[PDB]
């Protein structure tokens, strides 16, 4: 695998986090009316479905770490937690929606939240995607999933972790097989072994999807499991790590 033959993939990668940049504006744009207005309710019913958007972009999203928290900070990353004048972004908002069931004193927030969300698609868009950023930046994302999200910190009020959790693993899939016509070449084997085990995640969140097709609460995973689901996803990132090497990156 040479550098040149990488110059595809990214390129359908930039492809890949643009449309997700489009969608999230959008969606964001949605919410954060919503929240403006005093819808409570819809505001509430959009918070998860907005959020996939920019959950499949983490392996990079993570690269601007300004924008990344002021728009998804969580309340220990403040001094004063959940009443902190500097707690803005998606987490602050559901805060109040969740825990207070209000959308008072959160409009200027929503304000700030769409514009970080106009700037970041504006940065990724001037942004050449290094491809050791990329396939590294999946790996950690996988890594901080089962060690650091897997006690349900990141959605402490919604308690929506599942959705992320999804969106994670189809933004990091969606880099595997954008690699996969690399890799198969002379190691179709390993390729089968990152696809059966992607899929074996997928296959452990179906189990807490609900009769009507959508996700449990995180409090219904026991520990139990969530210390599989953790060693699953720690497999997951072994192997975009090891797919780094593989695809030449590590020189």
């Amino acid at each position: 695998v040479a550098p040149l033959d990488l110059v595809q993939p990214i390129s359908d990668y930039k492809i890949y986090v643009s449309e997700n940049l489009q969608t999230l504006v959008r969606d964001t744009r949605e919410f954060t009316n919503a929240v403006k207005a005093g819808d409570v309710a819809k505001a509430k019913k959009l918070f998860a479905s907005t959020r996939m958007s920019y959950e499949r972009i983490e392996p990079i999203a993570e690269l601007f770490s300004d924008l990344d928290a002021s728009i998804d900070s969580r309340a220990d990353d403040h001094e004063k937690a959940e009443k902190d004048p500097a707690f803005f972004g998606f987490h602050r908002i559901e805060y109040g929606l969740f825990a207070q069931n209000s959308a008072k004193g959160l409009a200027p927030v929503a304000d700030k939240l769409m514009a970080d969300v106009l700037e970041l698609q504006k940065r990724i868009r001037g942004l050449t995607f290094p491809p050791e950023k990329v396939v590294g930046g999946a790996a950690v994302l996988m890594e901080e999933v089962a060690a650091t999200k897997i006690s349900g910190e990141e959605d402490r009020y919604s308690h929506t972790d599942l959705w992320d959790f999804q969106a994670n693993f189809e933004g990091a899939k969606k880099i595997v097989d954008l690699f996969r016509p690399l890799v198969v070449k002379d190691n179709r084997a390993f390729a089968d072994k990152v696809d059966a085990n992607f899929d074996t995640v997928f296959k452990t969140l179906a189990k807490y999807r609900t009769a009507d097709g959508g996700f449990e609460l995180y409090g219904k995973l026991s520990e139990r499991d969530r210390k599989v689901l953790a060693g699953r996803v720690n497999t997951l990132a072994e192997d975009l790590s090891k797919m780094r090497g593989l695809l030449g990156l590590d020189l």
